[PDB]
């Protein structure tokens, strides 16, 4: 549904905004909770409907592209201001009742195909 | 994860930003379903842990007080950046792992009792 289990992660509320106008790039966001008591990391996002995913996990620095670090027995928010991952080069103009499957790659959980749900505005 | 149900809206993952203390204002956001024919407002915030709450719903003037409005077979994203719910005056310090108990008030659909998840 609106969350997506992996290993001990859960991915809740996938989302993004999508391009605004004349733009190219939308911004992808969710609530991820490491339930585990190992670490874990967000490493690589596939879409197939943009060109390419760039992880900006650092919140401190969002200019770099870095994972996503997902402490034991911790949640990580992706929101506006923060940590989040760019998808360049959407193919087509996207519409919010539209879903967006991506696949989020986590370096232990392995990978978890989610729908991510579309804010335009 | 969180979801409630009122009426015919969903409010999925309410969460909000803890005060940077030393300030003590926090900022409420939420994904807001209307899957209904009918429009609705949230048109106040009651919290027991804060003094008050204001909502700026307006996304296009984000500096004004204004309810949140649901137009029917739509939904509304209050996250950073836009449209949210100022908490006001903290009484105590937060504890994060607990949440934030809190009572929505729409127009229509009446209260919904809501567990907030806190972002420290
Ligand atoms: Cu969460
Ligand atoms: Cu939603």
């Amino acid at each position: 549904m609106h969350e997506y289990d992996v290993g001990k992660l859960k991915v809740e509320h996938p989302w993004l905004r999508a391009p605004a106008d004349g733009e190219k790039n939308a911004s992808f966001y969710a609530f991820i909770h490491n339930n585990g008591d190992t670490p874990d990391k967000l490493v690589a996002v596939k879409v197939e409907k943009f060109g390419s995913a760039v992880i900006h996990g650092d919140a401190k620095n969002l200019a770099l592209e870095a994972p996503v670090l997902l402490p034991p027995k911790q949640k990580i928010t992706l929101a506006p201001g923060g940590a989040y991952v760019a998808l360049l080069d959407a193919k087509k103009h996207l519409e919010v009742g539209w879903g967006l499957e991506m696949t989020l790659v986590f370096e232990k959980a392995g990978e978890v195909v989610i729908d991510a749900a579309i804010d335009a505005p």
